[PDB]
């Protein structure tokens, strides 16, 4: 999808971070420190499932993923080296229209917010009606909201199909833009939010933003996986080590900005 120059000696499979520009900064910083001391870095666009599939078929050397369980299983299969590397922390957010037809209260737990939206959507007698936008595309965001609905015992997509469960299958920015224009609630991410026009942000309200607390459902941890059969093995090991060092990777992440805001939080202290 794009190669950075600071011979290809490092292939990374990822979705959101490359799409946000972080993979560029990271790669240019790594190439920098290896040459600045004693090559190009190619980025392959892929969701977590594919990234792991690539590591398995040796298409990429490393992969930044967003699923601790999938990561653990990839390692159990010998697809990935043990252990995984905590790279950075992204955050999901529940946003909705200023009219707040679901009457969500900022202090409520995210699960109770979902319970409230469901009942209000089922009542269908609000102005505007309560609707929830799902990217319905197997992405980390889709997994997240699907997870949240199930957490309160609901399956909106299953028969006796919940018509207020709105399938708008597109990339992050378009989906958030659509939710705002249509006056619907939706789970989105911090980076996508900072990507839309300021004007649109005034046509929506942030009802819940993920924190860095380890058990916050809206926390979106990113880990790096080193392929077991990976080509350029020693460099994948080099990148992995560099990425988590306060000196390299963590410094670049702590300073990576978008719309004048730090996009991601550094990995937890270790
Ligand atoms: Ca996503």
């Amino acid at each position: 999808e794009d190669v950075y120059d600071g011979p290809v000696q490092l292939r990374i499979g990822n979705g959101g971070a490359g799409q946000s520009g972080l993979v560029k900064e990271l790669a240019d910083a790594f190439i920098k420190s290896k040459v600045d001391s004693g090559f190009k870095v190619a980025w392959y666009k892929s969701d977590t499932t594919v990234t792991i599939n690539y590591l398995k078929d040796g298409i990429v050397d490393v992969g930044i993923t967003y699923s601790p369980v999938a990561e653990r299983i990839s390692i159990k299969h010998g697809i990935s080296e043990s252990p995984s590397y905590y790279a950075f922390r992204d955050h999901f957010m529940l946003i909705g229209p200023p009219s707040n037809p679901a009457k969500l209260s900022g202090d409520s737990d995210i699960a109770d917010m979902f319970s409230k939206m469901h009942d209000a959507a089922e009542a269908g007698n609000t102005k505007p009606p309560v609707r929830f936008l799902s990217r319905y595309d197997k992405s980390a965001t889709n997994i997240k909201e699907a997870e949240l609905w199930l957490s309160i015992g609901q399956v909106p997509w299953a028969t006796a199909y919940s018509t207020w469960y709105h399938q708008y299958i597109t990339f992050p920015i378009q989906a958030l833009t659509a939710a705002i224009l249509l006056r619907e609630y939706t789970i989105t991410d911090y980076g996508t939010y900072l990507s839309i026009p300021r004007g649109l942000r005034d046509q929506m309200v942030i009802y819940k933003k993920g924190t860095n607390d380890a058990d916050d459902p809206l926390l979106n941890p990113a880990h790096l996986l080193v392929g077991a059969r990976a080509k350029n093995a020693e460099m994948a090991k080099e990148f992995a080590k560099w990425l988590v060092s306060k000196e390299g990777g963590q410094k670049v992440i702590e300073g990576f900005k978008k719309d004048g805001q730090q996009l991601y939080s550094p990995a937890p202290y270790r």
